[PDB]
């Protein structure tokens, strides 16, 4: 099953800076939601999401087809809370109809990303929309009460290692778990709309309590009032993973390298790029821009 990246036609590097601006300012702009942590924290999950569909062995799901936009995959469960992202993005498609929906979707979380001085994301265009029976079934997204050697083994499918694992998790400091979407309660960490390396000083520093929440699931929560899902705490219980949580907590530009460069492989997994195809797109931020 290949997927050939395909340039929307005509369009080149000004026009996707564009979208990015319009993304990066009704992010600045619609600053209220989720208790004024914004939708920067969201758009990354919805990124994600559309894109650990994909299954390496037979190129399933994956970011190329945008098929988020059909019921079945909007209405994973695993998806609970990621409309209000498809909501957010709904103005920019209307304003750009000449984008695909995989590519919107993931520049979403690229655009995110950088705007909370995050690192600089590269990223390419040429997705294409594919029908309604290509979407995924239910189920192919991570369980979150499970332990280190379930996480090792669920990202073998997206062809991930133990750096990209854990570099990847890093965006954990970000946003919240909302106990109506998924049946996790409470932030990560201090810094809920900036990008950094909090989660994995977090996971080192703070002191963890195995507790129920009001779902009557398990988390690890932390008297500075933070909260770790089973998955996240693995990190620091198989040795593996926790010398690379030690890395990342001790080097902030190492980890912004290694998630840049993961983040970009998550979002491009499954696609064919010919070789003639543009260079990866590197965005400037508003800030950069003096917008
Ligand atoms: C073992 C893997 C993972 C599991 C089990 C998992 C699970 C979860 C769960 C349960 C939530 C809370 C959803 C809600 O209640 O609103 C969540 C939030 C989020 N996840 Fe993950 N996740 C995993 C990996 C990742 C990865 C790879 C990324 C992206 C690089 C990511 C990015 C986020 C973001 C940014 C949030 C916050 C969303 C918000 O504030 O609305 N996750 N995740």
């Amino acid at each position: 099953l290949v997927h050939v990246a395909s340039v929307e036609k005509g369009r080149s590097y000004e026009d996707f800076q564009k979208v990015y601006n319009a993304i990066a300012l009704k992010l600045r702009e619609d600053d209220e939601y989720d208790n004024y942590i914004g939708y920067g924290p969201v758009l990354v999950r919805l990124a994600w999401h559309i894109s650990g569909t994909w299954d390496k062995h037979d190129n399933t799901g994956g970011s190329y087809g945008g098929t988020y936009r059909f019921k079945k995959e909007f209405n994973d469960p695993s998806n609970a809370g990621l409309q209000n992202g498809f909501k957010f993005l709904e103005p920019i498609h209307k304003e750009f109809p000449w984008i695909s929906s995989g590519d919107l979707f993931s520049l979403g979380g690229v655009t995110a990303v950088q705007e909370m001085q995050g690192p600089k994301i590269p990223w390419r265009c040429g997705r294409v929309d594919t029908p309604e029976d290509t979407t995924p079934d239910n189920g192919r997204l991570p369980d979150a009460d499970k332990d280190a050697g379930y996480v090792r083994t669920f990202f073998q499918r997206l062809n991930m290692n133990d750096r990209e694992v854990v570099a990847l998790m890093g965006a954990h400091a970000l946003g919240k778990t909302h106990l109506k979407n998924s049946g996790y309660e409470g932030p990560g960490g201090a810094a809920n709309n900036v990008f950094t390396n909090e989660f994995y000083l977090n996971l080192l520093n703070e002191d963890w309590k195995l507790e129920k929440n009001d779902a009557n699931n398990e988390q690890w929560d932390s008297k500075s009032g933070y909260m770790m899902l089973p998955t996240d705490y693995s990190l620091i219980q198989d040795p593996k993973y926790l010398s690379i949580v030690k890395e990342y907590a001790n080097d902030q530009d190492k980890f912004f390298k290694d998630f840049s460069k993961a983040f970009e492989k998550l979002l491009e997994n499954g696609i064919t790029f010919p070789k003639d195809a543009p260079s990866p797109f590197i965005f400037k931020t508003l800030e950069e821009q003096g917008l």
